[PDB]
């Protein structure tokens, strides 16, 4: 599924993420955006092996399990599969423990370099929720 904008953040606030940890709607909208382009769907694979799954392109290295990036944790406790769903439940639970193990959304790179600082708000901008 291709969220729109405003669609997404509604599904965010449902699932709680609005405000987790501190980190306002926008940014987890932002992040969403840069990461996967608003698609469930989205998968790409890292240079080291592992590969990255979902709206918010959450890792195998630490945090699901897809058989195939040995040594790897699954600390999520879900496949990586579950993590391509139309419904966005087990992408925002992880995200919560993703963005609770210590550097808070610098988890996401595409955060840090493209949504960190910015005017974060115009991603929920005009949206009712
Ligand atoms: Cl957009
Ligand atoms: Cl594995
Ligand atoms: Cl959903
Ligand atoms: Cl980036």
């Amino acid at each position: 599924k291709v969220f729109g904008r405003c669609e997404l953040a509604a599904a965010m606030k449902r699932h709680g993420l609005d405000n987790y940890r501190g980190y306002s709607l926008g940014n987890w909208v932002c992040a969403a955006k840069f990461e996967s382009n608003f698609n469930t769907q989205a998968t790409n694979r890292n240079t080291d092996g592992s590969t990255d799954y979902g709206i918010l392109q959450i890792n195998s290295r630490w945090w699901c399990n897809d058989g195939r990036t040995p040594g790897s944790r699954n600390l999520c406790n879900i496949p990586c599969s579950a993590l391509l769903s139309s419904d966005i439940t087990a992408s925002v639970n992880c995200a919560k423990k993703i963005v609770s193990d210590g550097n808070g959304m610098n988890a996401w790179v595409a955060w840090r370099n493209r949504c960190k600082g910015t005017d974060v708000q115009a991603w929920i901008r005009g949206c009712r929720l």
